[PDB]
């Protein structure tokens, strides 16, 4: 319903009172995340810029901070010590200029020389509101200060059609490499571009990265090359994958492919896995972005929000949120994700747990339970309940012969894009123990399954009373309940 | 230069990409404090509505979000679990009505059925300019959304002048109390007015609270009632007190007065202390709010800003921040101030210290420093200091026969309201050992000075590379230096 014309218009045709008014209904919606990065007024997606930079964690986001829409699009900044406790530092990049006039979109920042170079795409619109993506490569300094050049870095090359954008930017064996997300202008398939440079000042087309013969789909949206475990990891958004790769249910996919080998200066890629894999087995995540940090782990982070979407808050004027930080692993072939140990801090009010079938008739809106199931078991965990069950969150487990989870959000509360389906499998393995880890905070459920084996992650709007946890039928387990401390 | 046309220009008529602006100016600003709260743009002054509400604190604030300077006046609010930890909940009264058209003035909060009441005045300004304070009660429910009436609690009495606001709402003795700044109409002197009801819709005005023959200056702001350790402690603004009651070096003082008993239906004060004495000895405390939490401890927060004042950091279109939570504690007939428990979960990197004439030669930005020093002694400890320490905080000691603490900020960086002295002195008790828990945060710094007996709290403006810690001469002493995590 918002036109283009509302979309597009300029933050400073926007009144202030109008600014203050949507910062109130965000923070105060009783479907607010409060220890999850949300945004401060209207919406917030793809997470950009995510790096150590000057003692600290920086992540930043896309935000259009006048309504629940994707309006015209700005960079804004948070930094945290310990990948959890997040501080707000405001905008950082504006759609001000030529290159970025219709949006500052996606990027990435790598550290050079004492300041941090932030990378990413002008969303150009000329005269005839015809799209020219450019690269840009902005700079932060010691005080989170940003400068823009007057002039991209890359220029669309004439063999990418409009789709060109989502820079990674980072320094690999003595060189920069930038990977792009590309459509092809004659195939219209998706492609991870690869660029390269000596000095950040001249840049080389190495050409597509070769992921075989089958297409990405129609786009790559926000690709990443992470090191974890020494494999180069893939994790990127192919819009318009052919199931026959991989299943996935949600509108877009966000995949991961682990490599035995990457060669960026030939566009080479060694698959360990026949096939990419889901990075989130859930209903919401994208725009997954990841790192290499100091301390030589690679942490991932995702919005929680999918393109081309609805939710029941956007009459409430904001939208979505981020995931919790991922630490990734490579084991047995497969990512694994993995809570940041910092998150651990936040938990207050211990509850041991043993067999017991209701494990609170009230849990409030912040938890999390971790769970120890046995194999030989089949039954239903109720989140988010009613007190008759009705009305809740469903983890339907099958730990015997045909085993399985699946995770079924349709009494949950309104009707979350149903066209794409109110449930979400994972298989398991037949006649084994099960381990889950389920974080709870607000309208965003993560659940963490079998030691980050896999990872399901979605948003859902029950009603403020129904905070019971129960299984339907007694079933042998252990685990903890914990509440989580509300920090932003 | 500032225009009042300017300060009271209403919020709808600033444009939002002025705002958003602010807010990355504020919050970017390397003064900025990160473990205190402080304004997302333009101004903060008085605390108002420090509460217990709905499962956590919560805290409200005076602000002016346009710039640097009193501009009409909107309650924002905060709230968290543990005093320390404080998420932005957004704006909560606007000078939106014909009650608060110009500013919505200071005030508290009290829990009544399930609602939190917020009490404040309404800055009222007729058609002449003519200022007529209202007292309102709004109301805010368990998802932090506020209904505002249509009429006044309390209409101005003729007795009293335009100056007739900060309403203290609280219940005692079965009883609902509200404790008000006032200044006569016909002495120009400031008072506390108490006004009761035994069902908040009937105020009847018991009359001034006799504090004795002497005049409390020509105004008192934001003052107070609060039970601690089972005494009546009045904290309270008497702007113009006369020094011979009290020394005090700043504009206007905060100062508290302990009681044996108070009888708010006969407006009678039995003083325990024969004068009212500073609440804090430092250079920038003002319009302390205090309450009694459920817990059972009395817990008090300052504005660290003066009024009539300018700051170096005005250019940058931002002013003042809050002191931590003090909790509040009667031993030996004086006002205690802790630290909350809460405020160690900040701690990290420990440094043990023994004797060490330099404790740090680059200590970073937000550390808490904590020193027992011997009897007997004297010299200077420099904080925020140059190699050469002829730039930093100095804290002068004496534990020896002329004993005193004296706080020069002179040589710190730039002026701060000069006029009011460079120097604080706390005097000491001669020939005795001397404890200090000095906490930095960017352009603050809080020193508790013999486990709570004194208070300093001051802004100041060090250069970025000024980190050094260290004693001028060879000193005995024992300690602990931690870094302090940014969580704001
Ligand atoms: O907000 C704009 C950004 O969002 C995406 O469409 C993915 O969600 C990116 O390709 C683009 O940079
Ligand atoms: O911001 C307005 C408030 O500030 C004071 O002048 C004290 O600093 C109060 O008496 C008034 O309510």
């Amino acid at each position: 319903e918002w036109t283009r014309e509302q979309r597009y218009r300029k933050y400073k045709d926007w009144d202030a009172q109008t600014l203050l008014d949507l910062q109130a209904q965000a923070a105060t919606s009783p479907y607010q995340m409060h220890y999850h990065i949300h945004p401060l007024s209207g919406l917030l997606n793809d997470p950009n810029g995510f790096s150590y930079y000057n003692g600290e964690y920086h992540l930043f986001c896309q935000s259009y901070p006048f309504g629940p829409v994707h309006g015209v699009k700005s960079w804004i900044h948070f930094a945290s010590p310990d990948l959890v406790h997040w501080h707000y530092l405001g905008p950082a990049i504006d759609p001000d200029s030529d290159l970025d006039n219709a949006g500052a979109y996606s990027g990435s920042a790598m550290e050079h020389n004492g300041k941090l170079l932030l990378m990413y795409t002008g969303n150009h619109r000329d005269e005839d509101w015809t799209r020219i993506p450019y690269q840009v490569i902005a700079e932060m300094d010691e005080n989170n200060h940003i400068t823009k050049p007057d002039a991209a870095a890359i220029l669309p090359p004439e063999h990418v059609s409009e789709h060109f954008r989502d820079p990674q930017l980072f320094k690999h064996d003595g060189k920069y490499y930038v990977l792009l997300g590309a459509q092809d202008a004659e195939t219209k398939s998706g492609h991870i571009d690869i660029y390269e440079s000596d000095d950040l000042k001249t840049w080389h087309e190495n050409g597509y990265l070769d992921l075989g013969k089958d297409e990405m789909g129609y786009m790559i949206e926000c690709p990443n090359l992470v090191f974890v475990n020494n494999y180069p990891v893939l994790i990127f958004c192919p819009q318009g994958l052919d199931k026959a790769i991989s299943d996935y249910q949600n509108i877009y996919p966000n995949m991961y492919w682990i490599g035995k080998d990457i060669n960026l200066n030939e566009a080479k890629f060694t698959p360990l896995q026949s096939h990419p894999a889901n990075l989130d087995d859930g209903f919401d995540v994208y725009a997954t972005q990841a790192f290499n940090a100091p301390d030589g782990n690679a942490y991932a982070i995702s919005w929680v929000g999918l393109p081309d979407c609805t939710y029941p808050t956007d009459k409430e004027n904001w939208a979505n949120c981020y995931s919790q930080v991922k630490r990734l692993e490579i084991k047995d072939g497969a990512l694994y994700q993995h809570p940041v140990d910092a998150i651990k801090n936040l938990r207050h009010n211990e509850t041991q747990l043993n067999d017991e079938k209701i494990i609170s008739q009230k849990a409030g809106k912040q938890y999390e339970l971790k769970l120890y199931l046995a194999a030989g078991q089949a039954g239903k965990l109720h989140l988010a309940s009613n007190d008759d069950l009705s009305a809740s969150l469903v983890i339907d487990f099958n730990t015997a012969q045909d085993a399985k989870l699946t995770i079924d959000r349709a009494s949950s509360g309104p009707a979350v894009n149903p066209d794409y389906g109110a449930t979400r499998t994972i298989g398991l393995n037949d006649n084994e123990d099960l381990d889950l880890d389920i974080f709870v905070d607000g309208s965003l459920c993560e659940i963490f399954i079998n030691d980050g084996r896999h990872v399901a992650t979605l948003r859902f709007f029950a009603r403020s009373s129904n905070q019971k946890i129960a299984f339907d039928k007694d079933t042998k387990y252990t685990g903890r309940l914990w509440s989580m401390n509300s920090i932003l």
